[PDB]
């Protein structure tokens, strides 16, 4: 359209959302993955994950303050993906590819899943 495009604005917003998460400012949910807990903003979770979107869009579950993931989900793989959500940077390596891909499929993060497929292809 005719509007001025700020190419860095979305990245600046996300960096500031990550700063708010680092200070626990306005976080409203805890994700439990076995023995670990991770605080986050439900809006960011919904904007990144089909699983979280499907949970919180339902008015029955929108006010949930705790979500328990499947016990077969790897806490390290979840943390890598939560960091990705808030940075646009994905820590993919041969030592973690299968755990990250499993967690991305479970969380319904289609672009990360497509990227992990491309990673396996270029390995
Ligand atoms: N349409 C809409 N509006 C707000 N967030 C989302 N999230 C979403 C839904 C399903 C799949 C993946 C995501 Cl990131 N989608």
């Amino acid at each position: 359209d005719s509007q001025i495009q700020f190419t860095r604005h979305a990245s600046d917003v996300l960096l500031n959302l990550n700063r708010l998460r680092s200070r626990d400012i306005l976080t409203d949910v805890v994700i439990v993955v076995s023995r670990e807990q991770f605080r986050a903003h439900k809006t960011v979770l919904m904007a990144c994950s089909g699983l979280f979107y499907s949970i919180f869009t339902d008015q029955l579950k929108r006010n949930l303050s705790v979500i328990n993931l499947d016990p077969e989900i790897n806490p390290e793989g979840f943390n890598i993906l939560l960091d990705f959500m808030y940075t646009s940077r994905l820590n993919l390596r041969e030592g973690n590819i299968m755990a990250v891909m499993a967690t991305a499929m479970y969380l319904q993060m289609e672009h990360v899943v497509d990227t992990a497929r491309k990673f396996i292809k270029a390995s």
